[PDB]
Parts: C-alpha cells; structure tokens; sequence
C-alpha cells in the first residue's frame, strides 16, 4: 500500500527474469539462503521513516557499512553474490540483493514474495546503529521496526519468523545454532520451538523471547504455530514491506 512503482525498461525486466532463476540455482546449491535472507533483510532496516534515509539502494556493499558491528559475516554474502551479479550489469545492486532474499525465501520453500524493481543504488551508508539488538526486548523492536522503519507490530511477529531459516555463529554476532531442527525449511517451526520451551541444541534470543510476554506479540505467536498458512501470508505482506522501505514511496 502506499506504493508508485517505477517504469524500468523492457531489457531491464528481461534481466530480473533471468536473475531471479539464476539466483535460485546458486542459492539453492550453495545451501545460502538463510545468509542472504540476513543480507537483504540487514541492507532494508537501516531505513528511518522520519528522515528517508537508510534502507534497500545497494549500500549495504560498502566496505565502510560491511564493517558495522551487526553485520558481522555479510562480507561472506556480498563476495558469494558478485559473480552472478557481474551477469546482469543492467540491475542495481538495491534490486539484485532484495531479489535475492526473495527468492531465499522460495527456494528455501516459503511464501512467494512479490517483487517489483527500480531502486537505485545511493552513494553513502547510513549511520551505523539502526539495526535491531538480540539483547534487547519489545520497547527495542518498536523502536527499530515501529519508529524508525514504519512497519507495524503483525510485520515485527511475521518476520521474526525469518528465523525459521539459519543459524547464529558465535564468531558473527555470537550467539549460536538453528532456531529450527529444519533451518533450510522455511516453514512455522520457529514459532512452535518458541511456544515449546527451550530445547538442547536450538537458539532462542531475547529478542525472539520478548514476543511470548508482550500483549499484542504474543496472540500473533500463537496464530502462526497454529496457522502456517496464516503465518505466509502475513510474512510474504511484511517481507514485501520491508523489502520496499524508502522506495516507490
Ligand atoms: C526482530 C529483530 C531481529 C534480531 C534481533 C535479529 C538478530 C539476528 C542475529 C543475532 C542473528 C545471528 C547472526 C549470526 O551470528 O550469524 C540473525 C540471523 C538471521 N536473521 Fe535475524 N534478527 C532480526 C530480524 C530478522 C529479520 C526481519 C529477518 C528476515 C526476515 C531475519 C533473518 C535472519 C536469518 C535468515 C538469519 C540466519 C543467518 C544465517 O544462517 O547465516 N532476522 N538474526
Ligand atoms: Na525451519
């Protein structure tokens, strides 16, 4: 909602065609999507509503913004990305990665995300220290993905379920392991482990704890552990949203 997409040219939609199949082959064979699910979803939160900076447009490739602290291991996503992109010099960057996280979540057997093209790549980074705080609660989440993003408190529930896919590496930001027993499915696996308790062997952060105690949070967990249908289409609305923060309006 809200949204006037761009007029890109015929060659450049030819090219997000091509991309989109060729990025699920490699994200596929490279066993990456939960990787480049945390790349796209790492490049679209630095946006802040209230100053239209930050966001999806091609930024998160800088050296100087790969060096942030929460983006510890991105490097690993951007280099196993240039090949291909280097296959479609007609794409921004801001689309090809955005694509990629998209088509992550395809492959990996999840929601189709809509995907419309034309953000353009901007020059400078924005600020270090938009991004979300494992350590912190429901106040914090409000604050990224409320204030700042402009995205709603069913968007925070929905894609916190993107964590129903990977892992945490304790040299990155130093929590470890799947959230999932499946972390290559995406499915609502997620949102049942938190419901459970904490099993031996599967991650739980406090930021993924704080939606069990918060009033409005909570009823949402419930829904989609026992509504899987329910918890894709809320995700691929959400995924969509944050994908398109700060473009097409
Ligand atoms: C809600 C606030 C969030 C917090 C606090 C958070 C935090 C984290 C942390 C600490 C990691 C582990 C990084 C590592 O050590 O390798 C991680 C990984 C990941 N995140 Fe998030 N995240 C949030 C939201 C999201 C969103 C919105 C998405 C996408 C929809 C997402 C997708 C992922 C995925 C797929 C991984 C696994 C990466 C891998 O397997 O390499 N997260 N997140
Ligand atoms: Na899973």
């Amino acid at each position: 909602s809200g949204k006037s997409y761009p007029t890109v040219s015929a060659d450049y939609q030819k090219a997000v065609e091509k991309a989109k199949k060729k990025l699920r082959g490699f994200i596929a064979e490279k066993r990456c999507a939960p990787l480049m699910l945390r790349l796209a979803a790492h490049s679209a939160g630095t946006f802040d509503k209230g100053t239209k900076t930050g966001g999806p447009f091609g930024t998160i490739k800088h050296p100087a913004e790969l060096a942030h602290s929460a983006n510890n291991g991105l490097d690993i996503a951007v280099r196993l990305l240039e090949p291909l992109k280097a296959e479609f010099p007609i794409l921004s960057y801001a689309d090809f990665y955005q694509l990629a996280g998209v088509v992550a979540v395809e492959v990996t057997g999840g929601p189709e995300v809509p995907f419309h093209p034309g953000r353009e790549d901007k020059p400078e980074p924005p600020p270090e220290g938009r991004l979300p705080d494992a350590t912190k609660g429901s106040d914090h989440l409000r604050d990224v993905f409320g204030k700042a993003m402009g995205l709603t408190d069913q968007d925070i529930v929905a894609l916190s379920g993107g964590h129903t896919i990977g892992a945490a590496h304790k040299e990155r930001s130093g929590f470890e392991g799947p959230w999932t027993s499946n972390p290559l499915i995406f499915d609502n696996s997620y949102f049942t482990e938190l419901l459970s308790g904490e099993k031996e062997g599967l991650l739980q952060l406090p930021s993924d704890k704080a939606l069990l105690s918060d009033p409005v949070f909570r009823p949402l967990v419930d829904k989609y552990a026992a509504d899987e249908d329910a918890f894709f289409a809320d995700y691929a609305e959400a995924h969509q949203k944050l994908s398109e923060l700060g473009f097409a309006d």
